[PDB]
């Protein structure tokens, strides 16, 4: 029983965190085997951060320029590229505790967890998810760049996420691992705003579930709904719409509950309609959106209370 | 920018989870230098755990009825003992992995990591707080026995509970690492519950100040309080009393921000008095009390392990 925001356990990640610095510029870098993957605006002044010309900026440096350390060991840089975003600086040492790995690039609704870094060295882990606007709500201060985002779905470690920029909001933006920015975003102190965000609907139905089988059934009532309506419905108060792609991956939730994915969207609709009413679920006052459908799966227990 | 719940990384408390198993009942253990910590009820079939006499149940054992699994590698026992409620497998091999540690006892309103495992595998991390009650809110499935909490402090980590039941209101009961339970809990199947809970107000407090470092102002209020009338209010809502030594605790934050803690409480005062009227603090819509001040100066500061 119990319910928790929770993140993969950190320590295959720890063990690749090195801090890069190329002259006053000093952040985080991913060290798997004998490459380290740092965002590429490790080579900008602040007066280059308007408009950076990332191919000139880099022509300029050699491989001593760099200054990677992995711990109180100062590693040699014996190459360097640029791939999208990403700065990948050739090392002359594999790293020993490169864990079995892959890059993926997540869609929005999809969770992870962060190890936020300063200066090469881990400081928390924390649960979020890829917001449908693409930014992330993180927790990051300066110097928090190059720390990234993972899921740890078995022995392997699958890398989402490289931390490069904190918008005006507070809400951060980054790139997968090949380097590519989530959202319209650059890697530029010009102008640029998030676009207005949305919950999560597929999520909050995830969580809803995840109530029932925690033994809790207040908010459930006894309609159905068609998918259009909904929809109709739930973008009145800035719900994503729920497509049928989502409605088959709550499939496995619905049978286990006995309360089919048109009947739970009812019941959401309730929910947003009437709030609360001085009560909770799962012990949260508002509709959580960041537990993904297999989230819950993983977490919750295969029997119903 | 950004206020998350946020645990310790966990790595160095991955490399000392190990599998202990003895007869049909499998479980977590701790091996730190040549011994490995579990809790003793390993040695109870399901009638034992009704009334058990645990140095009579554990005479009967010998140290090949105790299987110890590390990864891949079987640990030999050679010896074991029992302090309080916990049992100590003293094992033929020192562990290469084991941290600079302590074994530290908390009090409820402190928080901590939970490493959660199953089959000395860990599955995931989460942070919480011993209730005043002495439960805990975790999230825990069968299996989960064994799983600690801990903190680190500079490069030491600190382990402070491990897991040993469920409650029947799905909250969680466990020891510090010399076997002692935190509340009036006993390891044993019998009728069991949770004192009536209260909120931990150092900490809401603690978290209005972290709401106010990101911008989150509305709140505020041109008022004080002394601490007594505070103190009045505080009993009337099940909020935890407020000392001196919580006020002193607060004076960092409080110079930080420019508001006194007294003039904070005079803010809680009015939020107890009259909710939230609709609105927010750091996204949820419940006063959160399960952040420390220490947790938010190190959170809003960056400090690394
Ligand atoms: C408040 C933000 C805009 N920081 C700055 O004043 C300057 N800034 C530096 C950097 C950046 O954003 N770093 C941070 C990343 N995460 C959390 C931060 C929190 C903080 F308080 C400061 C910095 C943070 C950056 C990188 C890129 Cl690719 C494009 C632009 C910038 C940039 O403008
Ligand atoms: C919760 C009860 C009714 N479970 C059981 O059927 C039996 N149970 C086993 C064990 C215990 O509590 N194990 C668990 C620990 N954390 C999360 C659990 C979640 C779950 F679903 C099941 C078990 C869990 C235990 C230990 C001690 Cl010291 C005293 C009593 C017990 C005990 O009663
Ligand atoms: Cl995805």
């Amino acid at each position: 029983s119990g319910f928790r925001k929770m993140a993969f356990p950190s320590g295959k990640v720890e063990g690749c965190m090195v801090q890069v610095t190329c002259g006053t510029t000093t952040l985080n870098g991913l060290w798997l085997d004998d490459v380290v993957y740092c965002p590429r605006h490790v080579i900008c002044t602040s007066e280059d951060m308007l408009n950076p010309n990332y191919e000139d900026l880099l022509i300029r440096k050699s491989n001593h320029n760099f200054l990677v350390q992995a711990g109180n060991v100062q590693l040699r840089v014996i190459g360097h590229s640029m791939q999208n975003c990403v700065l990948k600086l050739k090392v002359d040492t594999a790293n020993p505790k490169t864990p079995k790995y892959k890059f993926v690039r997540i869609q929005p609704g999809q969770t992870f967890s962060v190890l936020a870094c300063y200066n090469g060295s881990p400081s928390g882990v924390y649960q979020c998810a890829m917001r449908p606007n693409f930014t992330i709500k993180g927790s990051f201060l300066n110097g928090s760049c190059g720390s990234v985002g993972f899921n740890i779905d078995y022995d392997c470690v699958s890398f989402c996420y490289m931390h490069h920029m904190e918008l005006p909001t507070g809400v951060h933006a980054g790139t997968d691992l090949e380097g590519n920015f989530y959202g319209p975003f650059v890697d530029r102190q010009t102008a640029q705003a998030a676009g207005t965000d949305t919950t999560i609907t597929v999520n909050v139905l995830a969580w809803l579930y995840a109530a029932v089988i925690n033994g809790d059934r207040w908010f459930l009532n006894r309609f159905t709904t068609t998918l259009n309506d909904f929809n109709l419905v739930a973008m009145k108060y800035n719900y994503e719409p729920l497509t049928q792609d989502h409605v088959d991956i709550l499939g496995p939730l619905s049978a286990q509950t006995g309360i089919a994915v048109l009947d739970m969207c009812a019941s959401l609709k309730e929910l947003l309609q009437n709030g609360m009413n001085g009560r909770t679920i799962l012990g949260s006052a508002l509709l959580e959106d960041e537990f993904t459908p297999f989230d819950v799966v993983r977490q919750c227990s295969g029997v119903t209370f």
